[PDB]
RNA sequence: UUUUUU
């Protein structure tokens, strides 16, 4: 009643403050990025697959301007297309850059380039054409190569070049997974992430990316948010309800829900052991404020809609109020529950400023006490015999024996 | 600011 305004302060003064300012937008600086677009006279897979490499290749270059690995990478990707300029438009707009779409056509008379020219409409361009299909010399291999691997020619003559290009594209994705949020892990984490597709079969031994790739690649969508922003609006964009969707596109669906709510680890933790466990520690007062606070951002992130699971690594305004910081006891306490429930929880980094550390080992306890972690809630539903709720415990104190040890945070 | 897993 009284308390009701101080209550709802949280969620209210959200909805006040997070208000767009509306009316024209003043248009910024742009970098202008040449994207380069199949025309149909490229009608071999082979030489679509020699492209593809070439624009794999142009985008690790170092000496090449960031902006311009991205659009390699843009190209790269408009390449899974039929249309990779209607591409573009719908998942290509963004203010960071202007995309000059350039023609890659294949000429049998000229013998100069690969038989490829960049041509725009009728002006054809061979000074691009020299610097895009010129020898360029690799920092590092494009691609790992093994003894007793099939070559790519085998394997783009065996499964179509719609696998290769899938594969290569897949993998792309792969890196987006960890190069916004996690640049160390990056490496790693494309390895893992890339091992449920190698077995799967959708990337073969002669495609999977050099960790040097994986690195180059990653740096280039850190520093290009018009990269990410154009794959993010392609997973969300993406008709995934109709079922005809490309073997890459549902790969990139799946590379897509990895990438999800990426940076939002903290959040979505928080929510999962914090108050999804529904612990009597949620009865104290040094979570009632942050209980709140997370309950207005659960509604920031449902009213995000389906880019709420990439405001992080998409740099979105408010991306930053889902900091742990904004609810750090909260916050706390769940990274405690986690680190006890979830084993993979302890290699997350909450050796933080603002971890209360009593919240933490307080998280810790409850989560690792056999009273504390069993509720009476579903017990009437479960139909729990009082000898079975002493035999679970009998059980619990089996299973785990919680002899003062706590996880220490970790941190970065 | 980010950092786990999937």
């Amino acid at each position: 009643g009284l308390l009701s305004t101080f209550d709802t302060f949280s969620s209210r003064r959200s909805e006040s403050i997070n208000k767009s300012g509306g009316g024209a937008v003043i248009p910024g600086q742009r970098s202008t990025v040449s994207v380069f677009v199949l025309g149909p006279s490229v009608t071999d897979d082979a030489d679509k697959l020699s492209i593809a490499t070439t624009f794999l290749a142009h985008s690790l270059d170092t000496d090449k301007q960031h902006s311009q690995r991205g659009g390699f990478l843009v190209s790269l990707l408009a390449m899974a297309y039929s249309s990779p300029e209607l591409y573009l438009t719908t998942n290509g707009v963004n203010a960071d850059v202007k995309y000059v779409i350039y023609n890659i056509e294949k000429d049998p008379k000229r013998t100069k380039t690969d038989g490829f020219i960049v041509k725009t409409r009728d002006m054809e361009y061979e000074r691009t054409t020299e610097w895009l299909f010129g020898p360029m010399v690799n920092k590092s291999p494009l691609f790992q190569g093994q003894r007793d691997a099939a070559d790519p020619d085998t394997l783009l003559q065996i499964y179509g070049y719609p696998a290769c290009l899938g594969a290569i594209i897949v993998q792309v994705w792969i890196v987006l997974v960890k190069a916004i949020t996690s640049s160390a892990g990056l490496r790693k984490g494309f390895f893992n992430r890339l091992e449920a597709f190698r077995q799967d079969g959708t990337v073969k031994g002669a495609l999977v990316f050099t960790g040097e790739t994986v690195e180059g690649i990653g740096s280039v969508m850190r520093s290009q948010q018009s990269l990410v922003s154009l794959m993010v609006e392609t997973l969300v964009t993406m008709n995934t309800a109709r079922s005809d969707l490309t073997t890459l596109e549902k790969n990139i669906q799946i590379v897509g829900n990895y990438i999800r709510d990426a940076g939002l680890a903290s959040f979505m933790n928080t929510i999962k052991y914090g108050v999804e466990t529904k612990m009597a520690a949620l009865t104290l007062s040094n979570l009632r404020p942050d209980i709140n606070k997370l309950r207005s951002l659960i509604d920031t992130y449902l009213s995000k809609g389906p880019r709420a699971p990439f405001i992080c690594i998409l740099k979105d305004p408010v991306h930053g109020e889902f900091a742990p910081g904004n609810y750090p006891a909260l916050w706390s306490y769940a990274m405690g529950v986690a680190v006890v429930q979830n084993k993979a929880m302890q290699q997350y980094v909450t050796g933080r400023t603002y971890l209360d550390m009593e919240m933490f080992l307080l998280g810790q306890a409850v989560a690792k006490d056999a009273e504390s972690k069993i509720s009476s809630a579903l017990e009437d539903e479960l139909g729990v015999t009082d000898t079975a709720k002493e035999r679970l415990r009998h059980h619990l104190a089996n299973l785990s024996g919680g002899d003062g040890a706590y996880h220490k945070p970790t941190g970065g």
